[PDB]
RNA sequence: ACUCUGGUUUCUCUUCAGAUCGCAUAAAUCUUUCGCACUAAAGAUUUCCGUGGAGAGGAACAACUCUGAGUCCAAUUUUUUGAGGCCUUGCUUUGGCAAGGCUA
């Protein structure tokens, strides 16, 4: 939900001015911080 | 204005760290609370991602910038003079002292 949330965030502020609606944005900083931050925390359990 | 420290980088270990150890943020478990728990909150513990400091060990090239330490004044106002000489008493430690008056 939460990179669901930061592409709502990113595309529309990505998809001002003249750049519409489209699959052209890719500002994928958000989205691979949240999913490297859920890896923090499920390496020691898929470890374990 | 002459001389002796201390370096910097990297790899690793050890210990401390409730300090935004992280200007970022996970997960598990337990307990509590209400719902009726991914879509929910609290408390606590733990594990991870991965820090700062100190200590130690290796190996790479810099070695005295830095942090330190050891290492030109005679004219009013201070350090280039108002300084020296005479008289009375108290005692003389008979050398003279103390106070006052002087004279320059
Ligand atoms: O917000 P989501 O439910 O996740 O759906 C979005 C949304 O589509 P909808 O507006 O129809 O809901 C975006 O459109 P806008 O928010 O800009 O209006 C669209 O982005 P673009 O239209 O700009 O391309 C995006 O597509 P994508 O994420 O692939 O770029 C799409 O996501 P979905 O792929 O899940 O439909």
């Amino acid at each position: 939900r939460m990179c669901k949330d930061l592409k709502h965030l990113i595309y529309y502020r990505f998809n001002t001015g003249p750049v519409g609606k489209g699959p052209g944005c890719g500002f994928w900083a958000a989205g691979w911080r949240v999913w490297l931050f859920f890896m923090r925390g499920i390496t020691p359990l898929l470890e374990r």
